[PDB]
């Protein structure tokens, strides 16, 4: 298969990010690409390490709110360009993004990886140390 | 017009760089974009910092040739792509990478550069800085 083999990043803090959506749907239809979400809950993670180190409790939900938060971004998009409401199953990973995103990428063979709207000096490290081309999305 | 304007940006040290200008052709075909192409001279212009601090000769041919390599390596990767040689215009510019995108750039509605394999390790700075994507091809 040479399926341009391309992965979504998103993070549950900076879910609105329509360019990098957009360019996503772009490669799916227009360049045939086979398609992968990832959304790293990063606001989700801080929460769980306030808790450890503060003893702040937290609601379980608020991992669904975000879920929820970001598949409505991704149905907006996707049927505002495609007509349809069908966004690909997205992955939930609960951790430091650059860390999450090497785990989960790792022996999958993404040729691409497109980060929403993630502040880029943050990336510069993971950028590097992954085989992959990255499409940093500002 | 609604035609999304895409900077390839090349470099006079990182000769082989294929996959780079095979995204940029991509976007120019399937993705209709308005595609422009930037060779920044940076061994040139670190020739002409050596020479000054040397005295050392510097022929007017090392320039041009370094254009004609270019050129040619555009013309492959194109012809590979689509039967033709038919390529872009490519604009020259001798300074150091990093300060000669951003005055190419500068208020040209470029909304996506995508880099020719420059170590994406010097880039770090360059792509914070510009307000526009950056799609980095190792």
């Amino acid at each position: 298969s040479n399926a341009m083999k391309v992965l979504l990043v998103l993070t549950d803090a900076y879910s609105d990010c329509e360019k990098a959506i957009t360019y996503a749907v772009n490669f799916s239809e227009k360049l045939g690409a086979e398609l992968d979400i990832l959304a790293v809950l990063e606001d989700v993670y801080n929460l769980e390490r306030a808790n450890v180190t503060f003893g702040l409790p937290f609601p379980p939900e608020i991992k669904e709110e975000s879920k929820k938060r970001i598949e409505r971004r991704l149905r907006e998009v996707w049927e505002k360009l495609t007509g349809s409401t069908e966004i690909p199953g997205v992955e939930y990973r609960i951790g430091p993004l650059s860390e999450e995103v090497k785990k989960f990428v790792e022996g999958k063979g993404y040729e691409l990886v497109v980060w929403a709207c993630y502040p880029s000096a943050y990336l510069c490290k993971v950028i590097d140390g992954l085989n992959l081309a990255s499409l940093i999305v500002k």
